[PDB]
């Protein structure tokens, strides 16, 4: 039972979602007059409060709320620390809407008690291929094309509720506050992502892991030896010694992506980007934006073949807090971003970006098998993951896909 999610405009059930043959929206059509333009009552003692991502103190406040109140293992023993750089970065994308950073705060003291936000992103999200070769073989290619053009809509991340708050229904209404806000903008769908299982996913992607310090990962019980390595009398020696990267890229014109780079990176990314069922639309501003490298937060590498960009790879970083380690307290992640090879194998490029990663004292490499993500694992040596990233849309029905039609890549 879902006291919430049942009234709202999403797929009820995995078996609802089975049966879907093509994208469309789920409401009746509105208008931006149709929806309040009051914020929803909230209990007297706390507040809205749109936070000024250019001030200090309001990243600062947010900063602090996630680093102690964010997604933790089931465990307690890790919490992503997401930095106020890396923050500032992915809440304030070009175009980016203020009033789509919706929070709670405590009137006596001013005390941050609950966030979530949304920003812009222009999505494909039409009926996936396979299920229009289905809907022509039915003679409905037109209503399964009907969605094709990308929309302008909203992604949203980073919803947390106060430790000392949860249980409360604090998420319902931030949720119906969010909502309320992007309707006001006349955007009626939205897209976001979970480790956990709401109703109802269209695609769901394991997480893997490429160990880049395993004495430490294995210290603080991030990752276990893996099967294989168990046959041996000392399994840790065995592992450093295969996982050991190359002192040196492989490919030898890999350098610094810099701005001159970024019209050339948006036409390669876009070329295999159009080849998912879900993907992004990257203007040379969000390209820019995205990708360019920031320090501590992206790291955006090019591959020159022919005096040209023909190869690029970017990953970003997020520290998480190591609880209850004497030996250490922090975990210094490192996750795929976007990438795109025509030149080279794709397991050569990804090689170049954890031999990188390694040089820059990044611990793990972790990814989701969206993408072509899946086609390097075995090779590259990264392990399976407890984890999912289940990938939701609001007010849009869609089939259920593969994770390898999936290019949206969330932060
Ligand atoms: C058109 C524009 C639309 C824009 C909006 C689109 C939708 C966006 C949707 C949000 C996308 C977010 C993407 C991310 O950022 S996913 C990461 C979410 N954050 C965390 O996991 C951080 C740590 N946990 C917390 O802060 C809290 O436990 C949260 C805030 C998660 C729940 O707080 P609390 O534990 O105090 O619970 P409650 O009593 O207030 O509320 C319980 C209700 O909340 C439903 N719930 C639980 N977990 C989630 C979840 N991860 N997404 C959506 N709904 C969730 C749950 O099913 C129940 O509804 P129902 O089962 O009774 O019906």
């Amino acid at each position: 039972a879902h006291a919430f999610w049942s009234t709202q405009p999403v797929p009820q059930t995995e078996d609802e979602t089975e049966k879907i043959v093509f994208a469309g929206p789920m409401d009746e059509p509105k208008t931006v007059a149709d929806i309040p333009e009051e914020p929803y009552p909230i209990a007297s003692t706390f507040e809205w409060w749109t936070p000024n991502m250019e001030a200090a103190d309001d990243i600062h406040a947010i900063y602090e709320l996630l680093r102690d109140n964010y997604v933790e293992d089931d465990d307690s023993m890790f919490r992503f620390n997401y930095s106020e750089e890396f923050l500032q970065w992915a809440l304030c994308p070009p175009n980016y809407i203020p009033d789509w950073h919706v929070a709670v705060r405590r009137k006596a003291d001013k005390k941050l008690l609950a966030f979530i936000a949304g920003v812009p992103v222009t999505l494909r999200m039409g009926t996936p291929k396979y299920m229009k070769v289905k809907a022509q073989e039915r003679g409905e290619g037109e209503e399964a094309a009907k969605y094709d053009e990308p929309r302008h809509i909203c992604e949203i991340n980073f919803l947390c509720v106060h430790k000392q708050l949860r249980e409360k229904r604090l998420a319902p209404i931030l949720i119906k506050e969010a909502t309320r806000r992007v309707n006001r903008t006349n955007v009626w769908q939205a897209v976001y992502t979970a480790g956990v299982l709401l109703p109802t996913p269209y695609a769901s992607g394991q997480y893997f892991h490429r160990s880049l310090n395993p004495e430490k990962l294995v210290e603080i019980r991030f990752s276990g030896i893996p099967a294989q390595y168990q046959k041996f009398q000392n399994p840790m020696a065995m592992l450093k010694r295969n996982y050991q990267l190359p002192s040196a890229p492989k490919n030898s014109g890999l350098r610094e992506m810099k701005p001159s780079d970024v019209p050339q990176v948006r036409r390669i990314l876009m070329n295999y980007l159009d080849s998912f069922d879900v993907g992004p639309v990257f203007s040379d501003a969000e390209i820019s934006h995205y990708l360019l490298p920031r320090d501590g937060v992206v790291f955006t590498y090019v591959v020159e073949n022919d005096k040209k960009v023909t190869d690029f790879f970017s990953f970003y970083r997020i520290p998480s807090t190591v609880i209850g380690n004497s030996n250490y307290n922090l975990l210094n992640a490192a996750y795929v971003h976007y990438y795109a090879a025509t030149s080279i194998p794709l397991h050569q490029l990804i090689l170049d970006l954890l031999i990188v990663a390694h040089s820059r004292g990044f611990d793990v490499c972790n990814m989701v098998e969206i993408l072509d993500n899946r086609s390097f694992v075995e090779q590259l040596k990264f392990g399976a993951g407890d984890g999912h990233l289940r990938y939701y849309f609001y007010n849009w029905a869609y089939p259920k896909i593969k994770p390898s039609q999936v290019a949206l890549v969330m932060l």
